């Protein structure tokens, strides 16, 4: 169909700072789709920011509305699966956001249920389009570095304040960040062999777990995911070690701080990061660096591969498959943690 002259009529659960930050902005911004509707409490609260508001109080009825196309589903964790299911048996796409589900059982539940029914189901894993992401992608690509050896990946902040994450994830930090950096890892190497976590809580005040380091192993390769909340310091996003070279790139995407700060699509600079990282090359037993250009943070190009997926032009951005193989590692990191060891990745076709 026409992204030109067609339009596939979205429905939006909610208006939590995820459908205000991302979904809404991003749905909008994207030719080919239409937030159709919204279910609210408070209408106010989402008129300030979009109406027309075809605002409804209770999700059942955009659920009933026959010409709504797609669902996207950024509610409470434990909502997720009955909306979801729902929204499956309404006969319509989905869209969920992380975490995916409360249970490994729900979730392949929804991968049959949407499989059975012809549906679209995919989830909402927009790091794969961070600016940083996409321009290692690409370096890894061309092969300068040469064998890879090495990746740890850091999101290390400084919040000794205990205000910020109601509430709680036990969590903590490791529900809430460990999927978008496992799911880069998968993404880049494939799955480990083994996985490795250790969580902590180094804040005094803590509620949920602040600090955690993962550790995937691969044959002749090392990945390490980082996180804390105890960084005044400001410490590399990526550090990248290969055969030929390495990587360092500092800096978050910065895509989000200006969806949050209320930009709209699209803009001349979307996503532009001016943090460049440095590649370092072996050449003639001496060695040479110089800046890597950052690829621009590109998230609207989910929603535009939902869009082209719907009408059956290109592959699901995100398959449920991949949103649960990267749930299953999440509770393989509990375990691990659990035991302090690493455990072996299992069950695999
Ligand atoms: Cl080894």
């Amino acid at each position: 169909s026409n992204a030109m002259a067609d339009k596939i009529k979205v429905g939006l659960l909610g208006y939590g700072y995820a459908s205000k930050t991302f979904h809404a902005p991003l749905i909008m911004g994207t030719p080919g789709l239409e937030l159709a509707g919204v279910s609210s409490s408070d209408a106010s609260k989402v008129h300030a920011d979009w109406p027309a508001i075809p605002v409804v109080s209770d999700p059942q009825m955009l659920f009933n509305d026959p010409s709504i196309d797609l669902i996207v589903i950024p509610t409470p964790n434990d909502t997720h699966f009955p909306l979801a299911q729902s929204a499956l048996a309404a006969g319509k796409h989905v869209v969920v956001d992380k975490p995916f589900t409360v249970t490994l059982s729900q979730a392949n539940a929804l991968k049959e249920h949407a499989d059975d029914a012809g549906l679209l189901l995919s989830v909402f894993h927009n790091r794969r389009w961070d600016s940083d992401f996409l321009t290692l992608k690409t370096l890894l690509a061309e092969g300068s570095l040469g064998n890879v050896v090495y990746f740890e990946s850091h999101f290390d902040r400084y919040r000794p304040e205990i205000r910020q994450r109601w509430r709680e994830q036990g969590g903590g930090i490791w529900y809430d960040l460990g999927p978008h950096l496992l799911d880069q890892a998968l993404q880049l190497f494939g799955l480990p062999e083994t996985l490795n976590v250790d969580l902590g809580m180094l804040r005094p005040g803590s509620q949920s777990v602040d600090y955690f380091h993962a550790v995937l192993s691969y044959p002749g390769q090392r990945v390490v995911l980082h996180s804390t909340v105890l960084a005044a310091a400001e410490t590399a996003r990526y550090i990248v070690h290969g055969t030929q070279g390495s990587y360092i790139k500092f800096g978050v995407d910065p895509q989000e701080d200006r969806l949050k700060a209320g930009e709209r699509l699209p803009q001349a600079d979307w996503g532009y990061d001016m943090r460049d990282g440095i590649v370092t090359l072996s050449h003639d037993n001496v060695l040479t660096e110089k800046p890597l250009l950052t690829l621009p943070g590109n998230y609207p190009a989910y929603y535009a591969g939902i869009r082209d997926a719907i009408w059956g032009t290109a592959p699901n951005p995100v398959p449920a498959t991949e949103a649960i193989k990267v749930m299953e590692l999440i509770e393989l990191g509990i375990a691990s943690d659990q035991q302090k060891k690493a455990l072996p990745i299992i069950a695999k076709n």
